[PDB]
């Protein structure tokens, strides 16, 4: 009877009634940097070590793609300064022929500037991004362009929504989607209204807490997910952070620490509310570990 048995389609079969808030939805932090190889240039710059495609058929549907703007019709995936060798369309592209195939799945995007743009660029980001990515013929039908705010699967089912941290922004449907964007703390754990008071955005992202305060950190955010059944309510919780944490000698060295323990917990807590748990390394699991991505699956209710 468990969903993640079978990754790629794990959402066609919850009820497409439910708000995407109040699914427990795995994701993955800098989701593109999985083209870096230098070991050495790996051991922060590296979160991941799969492709969207995986990542996907993995059961990853939440993307966290940081973009800079290195043309006024492209967008590049970078992680900060370092340019991640391939350009937004890349993740749109491999997303579009993904939901094509599994057309009851929906995805999450998160789409935030990571860097200043190149020299040439005139038009922002969110000009960008608005005119030749969300408003462009080859993605027409796969973003969700819904007059929804608390939005359900059923409208988004083979639909790209935008989880918006570019700031403010001419786009409606999504989240976080209007004038003001969503306020955003610098590593810390928050709470904000966005889509104009239609939604509480509680947040963990203290990204540059030691290992154990951020482990800490995920538990306090999914003790409040668990017991909160407001549809109203989005969490994202980032399982990822600076530096190790302080404890480790990688990132890939540190998620091998975290995921597994927090897999334990919401194994612990079994079919409850999670919210959306952002990952490093999503998908890799270690022989005998609990893998957080499959937990994350399995927390689901589904059924009766
Ligand atoms: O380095 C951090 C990290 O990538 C977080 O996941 C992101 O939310 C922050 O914006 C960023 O400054």
């Amino acid at each position: 009877d468990s969903l993640s048995k079978s990754p790629e389609n794990w959402m066609s079969k919850l009820d497409d009634g439910k708000h995407l808030t109040e699914i427990n939805i795995p994701g993955s932090h800098d989701s593109g940097s999985f083209t870096l190889k230098d070991p050495v240039k790996s051991v922060w710059a590296k979160t991941q070590d799969k492709d969207y495609l995986t990542q996907m058929k993995s059961g990853v549907r939440f993307f966290d793609i940081r973009g800079r703007a290195s043309a006024d019709n492209m967008i590049s995936v970078h992680h900060g300064m370092v340019y991640l060798h391939h350009e937004l369309g890349k993740f749109l592209d491999d997303a579009k022929y993904y939901l094509s195939a599994y057309p009851n799945e929906t995805i999450v995007m998160s789409m935030k500037k990571d860097y200043d743009s190149d020299s040439k660029v005139t038009k922002t980001f969110e000009e960008i991004f608005r005119e030749y990515y969300y408003n462009n013929p080859q993605y027409q039908n796969l973003f969700y362009t819904g007059s929804n705010a608390n939005p359900t699967l059923k409208e988004t089912k083979g639909k790209i929504v935008l989880f918006n941290r570019m700031g403010g922004t001419y786009i409606k449907s999504g989240y976080g989607a209007d004038t003001s964007g969503i306020q955003w703390a610098d590593n810390a754990t928050f709470e904000t209204k966005i889509n104009n008071g239609s939604l509480n955005l509680k947040v963990q992202d203290e990204y540059k807490d030691y290992y154990d305060k951020k482990v800490e950190a995920v538990k306090n955010l999914l003790a409040k997910a668990k017991t909160d059944s407001n549809k109203d309510n989005v969490y994202v919780n980032f399982l990822s952070v600076a530096s190790g944490g302080s404890a480790f000698n990688s990132t890939y060295n540190y998620a091998s620490h975290i995921n597994p323990e927090i897999a334990k917990t919401i194994k612990a807590n079994g079919k409850a509310r999670t919210g959306w748990l952002i990952v490093d390394y999503a998908g890799y699991t270690w022989p005998g570990y609990d893998d957080i991505v499959s937990e994350i699956i399995d927390s689901n209710k589904l059924e009766h």
